[PDB]
């Protein structure tokens, strides 16, 4: 066990191993508080997150376990990984606080799409890296659920990491009105007409790619229904084949109240874009989720010929999510979390 030291920063007590020095508060959310620090063991600048009320309810205890399991599994160049996890507690009986350590990230994709002139080469490389990370994530049967520019870290060499996995957290209030929190969501989950599945992440990538090409949000709806109307004007209303597949009766009743619309010509929407970029967008932004391109298929698209290497696009180890269907007490989720904290083995 390392030696820990205590300090109060912004009315919050931080008790951390001596290896972490020069702690500086950087932000706070409902999830917890975050400090930047220097890690003397690895030489990395790191982000240290202290979880807020991690075991206050069954829902919150299960969410803490879910986050730690996901972060411990992810080992890929284009996905956030876990450098360390620790607790100052010396036994399960005094266990109360959880701290998570990752590489410190600077700019997100917002900080570049608004502020840079991107060449087509930049778009190729950025979307390539998102799809490389997504192939890995999806190969473990994980769904990200919240891909958007603020959840993509980028550095000065245009290298990208996927962050901030959806932990089943977002509220109804946070999705209401003219809000970027909803602009990247697939139409079939915006009003919960389908269960989440991996194809919803590919919709998000299409929305992001379009915005990198044009500098503008693709579907900036003022509310759920305005946004659906923007989507259907671009990709058309459902055809007979998709209508037959749609399982939600609420979806069918409302959708068939709208006048039918054909799919638009994407070459007249994304004026001046690389024809190969337009072709890939047509394959991602498909209304019928069953027919969207997959991440593995998209990596082999000719738009990425300059970067695609099928020997350097790895898949993930299997990921056991059977805990999601389990009903446990608060203290049982807490004990499972404690076991995962003390069993952590750092990367080389
Ligand atoms: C079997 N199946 N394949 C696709 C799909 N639905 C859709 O892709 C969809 C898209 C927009 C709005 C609502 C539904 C279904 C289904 N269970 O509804
Ligand atoms: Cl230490
Ligand atoms: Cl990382
Ligand atoms: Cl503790
Ligand atoms: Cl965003
Ligand atoms: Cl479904
Ligand atoms: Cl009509
Ligand atoms: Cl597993
Ligand atoms: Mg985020």
């Amino acid at each position: 066990r390392p030696t820990f030291y205590r300090q109060e920063l912004n009315k919050t007590i931080w008790e951390v191993p001596e290896r972490y020095q020069n702690l500086s508060p950087v932000g706070s959310g409902a999830y917890g508080s975050v400090c930047a620090a220097f890690d003397t063991k690895t030489g990395h600048r790191v982000a240290v997150k202290k979880l807020s009320r991690p075991f206050q309810s069954i829902i919150h205890a299960k969410r803490t376990y879910r986050e730690l399991r996901l972060l411990k599994h992810m080992k890929h160049e284009n996905v956030i990984g876990l450098l360390d996890v620790f607790t100052p507690a010396r036994s399960l009986e005094e266990f109360n606080d959880v701290y998570l350590v990752t590489h410190l990230m600077g700019a997100d994709l917002n900080n570049i799409v608004k502020c840079q002139k991107l060449t087509d080469d930049h778009v190729q490389f950025l979307i390539y890296q998102i799809l490389r990370g997504l192939k890995y994530i999806h190969s473990a049967d994980i769904i990200h659920r919240d891909l958007k520019p603020s959840n993509l870290a980028v550095n000065e060499d245009c290298e990208l990491k996927i962050l901030d996995f959806g932990l089943a957290r977002h509220t109804d209030d946070e999705m209401t009105g003219y809000v970027a929190t909803r602009w990247y969501r697939a139409p079939e989950i915006m009003l919960n007409w389908m269960h989440y599945n991996q194809t919803v992440d590919i919709w998000s990538v299409g929305c992001i790619m379009a915005e990198l090409l044009t500098g503008r949000t693709l579907f900036p709806g003022t509310d759920h229904i305005d946004q659906l109307k923007l989507i259907l004007r671009l990709v058309g209303t459902p055809g007979a084949e998709l209508l037959k597949k749609i399982s939600s009766e609420s979806a069918r009743n409302y959708i068939q109240s709208l006048a039918q619309m054909p799919k638009m010509n994407f070459a007249n929407v994304f004026i001046g874009a690389n024809p190969l970029a337009v072709d890939l967008l047509e394959k991602m932004l498909v209304l019928d989720s069953d027919k969207r391109i997959t991440a593995a298929q998209a990596l082999a698209h000719a738009y990425f010929a300059q970067y695609h290497d099928p020997d350097d696009e790895p898949v993930a180890d299997p990921y056991d999510q059977s805990f999601e269907s389990r009903d446990l007490l608060i203290d049982e989720w807490k004990s499972l979390t404690y076991d995962e904290v003390i069993s952590f083995v750092p990367p080389p």
